C-alpha cells in the first residue's frame, strides 16, 4: 500500500529513511546512515509491489542508495531487498548488499551483506 | 566508463537489461528476465556512484525491479548490487537479492541470493 | 574460547544447536531445526578461531548441516557464518546460506540467505 | 557424482581445495587461498547431502575454514554453500560468507559475500 510505506522510518543503527511510495510502484526519498563513510542525506530510488496479496503477506520492495552526495563520495552503493509488514507496528525487514568500486584484483571482497529492520515513526 | 553503462546488456541467463544512466547518478530502464514467474518487461530504477575514483576501479551501482507489470504480479522484488567495469570488454558484475512477500511463517525463507554478470554481447 | 561456545543454544525460530568446541578450532554437534523439511537431529561440523583477539571482538566461526539423517533427506545443506560474543548474555550472530541440489536450469534459485541469532542456555 | 567430490579442485582465484568425501556425508581436507590475509593451508570440514536425488540434480554441500593456522590468524571464518555437479566437466558452484570478528561498533560490516566456482582444471 503506498500510504503505509510512505513516512519516516529508522533502523537499529539509528539511520533515517524518508520515503514516498507512488501509485505506479515507485519509491523516492532520502537516506541518512548512522555509520560508514556517509554524511548528510543521500538520494534513494526503489520499487515496491503496488498490488501485494489478501492476506497477511508482506509487500516486497527494494531500493538503492549510491553513497555520493555534494559533501561525500564513498564510491559504493547499497541495495536493500525486503518486505513491508503493516499493522500497528509496521516494519520493513531487509537484507542488504553494499558493493564498493574496486580494482579487478580486490573484486572478490567488494561486497558486504547485512540486514536491517526499520520501524516507522511518521508518514 | 560510467556513461557507458547506458546500453543494452544481457546476462548469462539471457535476461536483457536496458539502462539509461543520467549525469547525476540515476539509472532508469527496463528489465526482461529469461527465468522465473515473469513475462515481458518490468520497470527498473537505480543509482550509480557518478564520480568513480585513478584509479582503475569499477563504478559501484545497484537497481531494483518489482516483478509486477500489466501481465504478471509475482509479489517479489529483486535488487542487484555490483560494479561496472568498462574497457574493450565491459561488464557489470553483480550479486542480487530476490525477496518474495510471505506470511511471517515463511519469512525465514523469503530471500534468494545469486550473482549475474552482464555484457553487451 | 571453546568453553564459551560449547553448550546448548536456541535461535529465534526455536531451533536447537548443541555444540562442543575442541582445542584445535573444531566444532561438532547436532542441530534440530524448527522449520523446513527437517525432522530430528542432524550432524553439524564447523571451525572457529581458537585464538580470537583482547579485546571485546567476537570470535569468528561457521558450521554446516547437510539436511539428511536416517529419517529425512531434504537434498540441501546450510552453512552459518557469524561470531560468538560472550558476556553474561552470550550470543552467536549469524547469516546463513541454504543451498538445495537442483537441475542446471533452476540453479539460479538454489540459494536462500537469512540470519539467525542464538542465545545460550547450557554448557 | 558425490564420491567424485574427492579430489583437488581449484577456483577462479587460483585457490586450491583438497577434499575427501566420506560415505556418510562428511567432508575433510585443506584449503589454500590465493587471496587475502592467508598463507599456506588451513583445515576445512563440511558436510554434503550422501544420497542426492533421478533426477539430474547436483549434490548440495558446504564447508568452513577458520583462517587460523600455525602461520596466520586472520580472525575470520568463511563458509561455502553450493552444489557439486559431475559429468565430463565437473564443478562445484558456491556462494560464500566471510565473517571477521569485530567489536560491536563494526559488526554491521563484518560479513563479505561472494561466489566461487571450482573445477579440477
Ligand atoms: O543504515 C545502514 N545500514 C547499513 N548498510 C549500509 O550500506 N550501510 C549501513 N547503514
Ligand atoms: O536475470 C535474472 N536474474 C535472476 N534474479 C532474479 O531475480 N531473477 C532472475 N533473472
Ligand atoms: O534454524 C533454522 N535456521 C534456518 N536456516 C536453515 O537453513 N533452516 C532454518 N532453520
Ligand atoms: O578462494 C577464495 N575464495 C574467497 N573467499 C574467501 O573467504 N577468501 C577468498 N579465497
Amino acid at each position: 500500500a503506498e500510504a503505509g510505506i510512505t513516512g519516516t522510518w529508522y533502523n537499529q543503527l539509528g539511520s533515517t529513511f524518508i520515503v514516498t511510495a507512488g501509485a505506479d510502484g515507485a519509491l523516492t526519498g532520502t537516506y541518512e546512515s548512522a555509520v560508514g563513510n556517509a554524511e548528510s542525506r543521500y538520494v534513494l530510488t526503489g520499487r515496491y509491489d503496488s498490488a501485494p496479496a489478501t492476506d497477511g503477506s508482506g509487500t516486497a520492495l527494494g531500493w538503492t542508495v549510491a553513497w555520493k552526495n555534494n559533501y561525500r563520495n564513498a564510491h559504493s552503493a547499497t541495495t536493500w531487498s525486503g518486505q513491508y509488514v503493516g499493522g500497528a507496528e509496521a516494519r520493513i525487514n531487509t537484507q542488504w548488499l553494499l558493493t564498493s568500486g574496486t580494482t579487478e584484483a580486490n573484486a572478490w571482497k567488494s561486497t558486504l551483506v547485512g540486514h536491517d529492520t526499520f520501524t516507522k515513526v511518521k508518514p
